[PDB]
């Protein structure tokens, strides 16, 4: 499918060279950054969407995530489906696991306090996570059947908001350096 949304946010720290490529392709070169999120996807997320991607390059030197990323409103929720990471594997309050697209993911919940949200400014909100138990190999055509995660989260009392915001396959980093090249469809 054709992507219609380009996400390129940075808190201004360090260098974040984000390139909006042709079609669903994008690349990022970052160094000594603060927090940033870059990716391509859809303006309106959907719990029934099946995301396809191919990370031709995944080379974080420190803390960075290759993850499906999105938000919902009412309530405000930031969610993730992490397929790979750098030096740090994200975790939180363990809820259970879900098997999907050949891998096993741990389900976690966390809370952010006085942090920047999609609406701008700062606030306190909940984060939903699905983190692969082991890093998914990159360079191949990968699939993320989001419906499997949404259903698993629901079973653990993790319900998403009613107003859907953007949904993208992103590269997120925190105080690190690295390179990535991803194609989404």
């Amino acid at each position: 499918a054709s992507t219609d949304y380009w996400q390129n946010w940075t808190d201004g720290g360090g260098i974040v060279n984000a390139v909006n490529g042709s079609g669903g392709n994008y690349s990022v070169n970052w160094s000594n950054t603060g927090n940033f999120v870059v990716g391509k996807g859809w303006t309106t997320g959907s719990p029934f969407r099946t995301i396809n991607y191919n990370a031709g390059v995944w080379a974080p030197n420190g803390n960075g995530y290759l993850t499906l990323y999105g938000w919902t409103r009412s309530p405000l929720i930031e969610y993730f489906v992490v397929d790979s990471w750098g030096t740090y594997r994200p975790t939180g309050t363990y809820k259970g696991t879900v098997k999907s697209d050949g891998g096993t993911y741990d389900i976690y919940t966390t809370t952010r306090y006085n942090a920047p949200s999609i609406d701008g400014d700062r606030t306190t909100f909940t984060q939903y996570w699905s983190v692969r138990q082991s890093k998914r190999p990159t360079g191949s055509n990968a699939t993320i059947t989001f419906t499997n995660h949404v259903n698993a989260w629901k079973s653990h009392g993790m319900n998403l908001g009613s107003n859907w915001a953007y949904q993208v396959m992103a590269t997120e980093g925190y105080q690190s350096s690295g390179s990535s090249n991803v194609t989404v469809w």
